Parts: structure tokens; C-alpha cells; sequence
């Protein structure tokens, strides 16, 4: 669920996931339209799809449970679901640290009237 999820996020980029990721660009938040802004935008893009293909699961409200082995985030084999959400998940935090560099404040608090247009997976 979220609540994995940001934490995750917390741990690998040092940022509260919420307000930092959830209306960032045009993917990172509820919106999956147009052309991803910039590196973390794909990230979120990249878990879109990710979610997108876990039809037999609730990757927002499914719990899950992960732990950490040397630094790195380890999902717990819990459900098939729930190691898959967790998987793509970890995927994701750590898109967002590993392009920290490129994020822009100017894409928080984006306009999702400006994200037309449907972008294949
Ligand atoms: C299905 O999609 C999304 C992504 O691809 C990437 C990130 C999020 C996302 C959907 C979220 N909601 O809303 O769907 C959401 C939320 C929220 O619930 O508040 C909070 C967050 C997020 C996301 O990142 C940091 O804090």
C-alpha cells in the first residue's frame, strides 16, 4: 500500500514521499497521461506499469512487508501479490533516489491539464 511505499521512498530519497512524489509531473500521483517530464516522471511512469500488470492484485491498498540487508531493500516473501507490489515498489524508490539529481522543484504542484494523450507501457 502506500503506506510501504512511502516509507520506502522516505528511507531511499531522504524526502516525505507525500508532498514530494504525489503530484509530481504528470505520472507520480493519481494522473498516468501524456509525456513523462523528466527522469523521476519515467520513474513513476515505470510504476504505472508496473501496477498495471498485477490485475489479480490492489497495489495501493494490498499491506505487504519488507525488511533491509546490507542498505538494500528486501521483500519479505509474503503472498504473490504482495512480494510483486513490494517488488515494484522498491523498484521505483529507487528510481527516485538514483535520479535525485535531475529532480526539479518546478514539476511539484503539476497541472494535470497539461498531461494529454495516452502513453503505451
Ligand atoms: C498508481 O500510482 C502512483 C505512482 O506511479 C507513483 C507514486 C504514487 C502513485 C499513486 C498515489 N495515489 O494517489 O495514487 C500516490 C500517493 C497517494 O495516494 O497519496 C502518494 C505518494 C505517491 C503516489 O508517491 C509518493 O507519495
Amino acid at each position: 500500500s502506500l503506506l510501504e511505499f512511502g516509507k520506502m521512498i522516505l528511507e531511499e530519497t531522504g524526502k516525505l514521499a507525500i508532498p514530494s512524489y504525489s503530484s509530481y509531473g504528470c505520472y507520480c500521483g493519481w494522473g498516468g497521461k501524456g509525456t513523462p517530464k523528466d527522469a523521476t516522471d519515467r520513474c513513476c511512469f515505470v510504476h504505472d506499469c508496473c501496477y498495471g500488470n498485477l490485475p489479480d492484485c490492489n497495489p495501493k491498498s494490498d499491506r505487504y512487508k519488507y525488511k533491509r540487508v546490507n542498505g538494500a531493500i528486501v521483500c519479505e516473501k509474503g503472498t504473490s501479490c504482495e512480494n510483486r507490489i513490494c517488488e515494484c515498489d522498491k523498484a521505483a524508490a529507487i528510481c527516485f533516489r538514483q535520479n535525485l539529481n535531475t529532480y526539479s522543484k518546478k514539476y511539484m504542484l503539476y497541472p494535470d491539464f497539461l498531461c494529454k494523450g495516452e502513453l503505451k507501457c
